[PDB]
């Protein structure tokens, strides 16, 4: 009498895929921030976000599926074929992707209510809140590039954020 | 006077890609071991191996590239399109893939000597040793399925291995 | 039945001499960084590298010779007859010399294999790894001069590196 | 795709046999050093070397075989049919045998590279280093017999070495 | 007025030889128990018994000889030319050899009284008691193979015995 | 109104050079004491003196120059082209060089007073005292070779001095 929603199943499989692929992209951007742009703390901030997407962001869905009978799907393809031209544009790109996360998460909450899937509406509340948190942390680094022209000042300020 | 080997660069980019894709496959197999085969400790063993491949196995290469000027490439595609039929065949599949890792790692060591790239030969020694270690840990779980017909006995024995 | 290689003996005596003379040059550059360029932390970084070259870098060879019957040779001549014009070029010079160290160390590893001197190949692995480490630490200071125009910002950033 | 080298298998079985038989000989020499030559600390030094050869020196090979599918062979024959005439010649004999160990270990490293068996080249690095260490510790006792004519002085000096 | 018995000297040299050769055989059986029969705890039990035979069982005799003027003889030959077909028969074989130890030890006690060698009768009391102890510990593992058909149950039970 | 004395500048640059070159010679003699003469504690005593000359003895001058505007000069050449024939003559040679240090240091103090350079007279007081201290410590080892014919007795006595 509690059959899982296929629509929610698909939307969460899509979101699983987004977090894997985002995490793989951020792992690359973390590398570039350190190696090419000489900003290892910016690299550490982005690497932390990468391990976040490839960790709890995907594991919570996988665990959730175990409990309710939804089917997990692993279908992944991502190629980092060009890189932003400097550190500001790099973190600006990360921002734009985190903003899209908020839009994807919102669609899932809306769908969960349309499906009368209150377990799924409960489960997604965490993503609803974290969408704004991850976006805010990234926004706190974007602001640094408009507040100083000095890479090492910026780096020094980031070091108190991923501490 | 210390220009990086393109051949080693490619072979390590390929190995980076193998560890990402293997890690994504193992994350799926971990899920199935718990959810479908009712073996959450086998699932915990495979999840640990997944986080190993998607963690230090790929990060050491990325860090190494930063030091020597090799170029990191992120080009990933993996789809888990069928799953082994039971827990024994699942861990047997994991075994077969770890055995292939040893063959890939051996080719890189051999290439590093052919290139007179002793930094790369040093760097790969860790993978040379870990290839046998990961294979042995997986082999220690395969043996359980030939030693008992009782899933819960096996599960109980695995619990002292990923402890 | 285990007679020491004269070729390895000479190559390690040459490397002993390189580390003494490099260490004496860096001791001078450390002085100049502090006294002339007003960068005492850059001076502390270079002094640490000096004591590294004049310490374990030369002592490991001397100890090794004691064990295998190779002959130690002390033949040293170095004069610091001009100094780079500013702090950036100073650390750039240190970089260029550490990069040459990697090339010298690589020749010794290659020779050890050609001689079937596996004790010497083992012994040099430490230098193979440290060549990249010392180069990376120096590279981490070079990057600072391209990341800021402010000596005191740079100095402040170096202070968290030789801490 | 990772089939074990029979040549390495044989060379390591031979080395297993050497460490057993050497250990049995040293256990006898330890006895004689104490009982016949009145040098119990020299006896303790040689007994420690005996337990070294009959312990980790043979166990590491046996463990290694478990991991890679090589076959262990136990084929042992040793008879101590004459004993050196005094303590100096006793420790001189031990020295000569440890020097031969270095030659045997070197042949195995060389063979491992010829076989492209990098797991075996990794595994033998420990023996490559320990060959010089055991030889050096034994050499440190040989030197005592050329530095003093007084057994009890020598004994007293050995007591700070196997401490 | 206290001249050592040659008969006891020979019987203890023979027993020294038995403990060396038994210890070498058990080291091999320990390997097989783990590697071939997938029972590493059974392997750990047999390895412990091996180090027992090759340790105090032989050292007590060697020490005893030092005190009373008996001559130590090292004459060793052992080849493990076939292995029992499964774990039960392996531990059954170990049992049969430990039972023979009790018979050999009993002959020495009897001889010591016939020789009026009360020091030797005292010295052998330890072996008289340990013969039954080692036999009992081995018997406690034999019983497991008649109490369960499940290798992993047996393994789990052995793990609380060599703990 | 406080212009640095060129004469003191030269005399301290010469003394800087003496301590570097002496330190390099002692590092070699330390090696020989251990390796050739079988006296590792004598080697440890001489190595400590080497690190003394190449450390504070040269660094105090370099630091002093930073404070008063004197120019540091690095002009070093030393070759150890023959070695004394035995341990006594080795330490006798070290003694003779430390005695010359006292004469060089005395000339600098005398010059500092002739120049009315009381900062330089203050600065050299440390060297005035250390000249006698280093000479006394070396003299305490020379005395050992006239007090015993037994290398190991001497070695044992040195071990309580560089402790
Ligand atoms: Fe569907
Ligand atoms: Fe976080
Ligand atoms: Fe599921
Ligand atoms: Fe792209
Ligand atoms: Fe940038
Ligand atoms: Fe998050
Ligand atoms: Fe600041
Ligand atoms: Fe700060
Ligand atoms: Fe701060
Ligand atoms: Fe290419
Ligand atoms: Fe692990
Ligand atoms: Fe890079
Ligand atoms: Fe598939
Ligand atoms: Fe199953
Ligand atoms: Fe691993
Ligand atoms: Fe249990
Ligand atoms: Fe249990
Ligand atoms: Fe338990
Ligand atoms: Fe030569
Ligand atoms: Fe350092
Ligand atoms: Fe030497
Ligand atoms: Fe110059
Ligand atoms: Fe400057
Ligand atoms: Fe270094
Ligand atoms: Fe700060
Ligand atoms: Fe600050
Ligand atoms: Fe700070
Ligand atoms: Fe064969
Ligand atoms: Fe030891
Ligand atoms: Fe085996
Ligand atoms: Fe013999
Ligand atoms: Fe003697
Ligand atoms: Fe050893
Ligand atoms: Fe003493
Ligand atoms: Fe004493
Ligand atoms: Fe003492
Ligand atoms: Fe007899
Ligand atoms: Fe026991
Ligand atoms: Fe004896
Ligand atoms: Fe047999
Ligand atoms: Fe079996
Ligand atoms: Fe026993
Ligand atoms: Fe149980
Ligand atoms: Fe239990
Ligand atoms: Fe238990
Ligand atoms: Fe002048
Ligand atoms: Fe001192
Ligand atoms: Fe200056
Ligand atoms: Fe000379
Ligand atoms: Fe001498
Ligand atoms: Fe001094
Ligand atoms: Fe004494
Ligand atoms: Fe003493
Ligand atoms: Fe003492
Ligand atoms: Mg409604
Ligand atoms: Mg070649
Ligand atoms: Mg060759
Ligand atoms: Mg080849
Ligand atoms: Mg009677
Ligand atoms: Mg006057």
């Amino acid at each position: 009498i509690m059959q899982k929603s296929n629509k929610i199943n698909d939307a969460l499989n899509q979101h699983y895929k987004l977090n894997v692929e985002l995490g793989l992209v951020y792992a690359h951007y973390a590398h570039v921030a350190d190696d090419e742009f000489d900003m290892p703390y910016l690299g550490k901030f982005i690497q932390h976000l990468s391990e976040d997407k490839l960790g709890v962001h995907k594991e919570y869905i996988s665990d959730y599926f175990k409990r309710n009978g939804m089917k997990l799907k692993t279908d992944v393809s991502v190629a980092v074929k060009s890189i932003p031209s400097d550190a500001k544009a790099l973190i600006q790109e990360v921002y734009a992707r985190e903003n899209e996360v908020r839009d994807h998460v919102k669609a899932i909450a809306k769908l969960a209510l349309a499906e009368d899937d209150y377990e799924s509406f409960y489960f997604i509340q965490w993503y609803v809140r974290d969408g704004l948190k991850d976006l805010t942390e990234v926004d706190d680094v974007v602001k640094l590039f408009n507040s100083s022209n000095d890479k090492l000042i910026i780096e020094e300020t980031i070091k108190e954020m991923v501490e």
